[PDB]
């Protein structure tokens, strides 16, 4: 279990075991891999992050990761792995995110990319995060670098 500060400097809990702060999460978090790059999407305030989203009515966590990929990026996921979840302690409410990892198989065209630029591929994401105006605020935490070590750990990514 991780605990510090976010972009904002908001308190995150962070936990790589099965939904240990909510069993209703409110909101997904998908960091996808297609082949031996990384699947970002262009949020158009925010900038380049993975793909993430609201659980909507009806609808499990796993099924609003799927679709999150698919209305940010146009890609179709091959398997769909839980990684963690993590706690964002705020001023109006507290939000539970759980993080996905997506094996991408393939990228199809799409005629509404939502409040999103469309799918962007990196080979490897830049040294300079935090620092990198581009990018948005929640890949500037330490979610991203420790989820991206469990995901090493795990064996998952080739």
């Amino acid at each position: 279990m991780y605990e510090f500060k976010d972009y904002y400097q908001n308190t995150v809990q962070l936990s790589f075991d099965d939904q240990p702060f909510s069993d209703s999460p409110k909101h997904v978090w998908v960091i996808c891999r297609f082949g031996g790059k990384w699947l970002l999407t262009e949020h158009e305030d925010r900038g380049y992050e993975f793909p993430g989203g609201k659980v909507e009515p009806m609808e499990c966590a796993e099924e609003a990761a799927l679709r999150a990929v698919k209305e940010e990026t146009g890609a179709r996921v091959k398997s769909l792995k839980y990684l963690g979840q993590y706690k964002v302690l705020g001023k109006e409410k507290v939000i539970v995110k759980n993080i996905y990892f997506a094996d991408i198989e393939k990228l199809e065209k799409q005629a509404d990319y939502f409040e999103t630029k469309g799918p962007v591929l990196f080979h490897e994401l830049p040294e300079n995060l935090s620092r990198n105006k581009k990018f948005s605020f929640i890949m500037k935490d330490s979610v991203l670098p420790i989820s991206l070590k469990k995901l090493k750990e795990s064996g998952w990514i080739e």
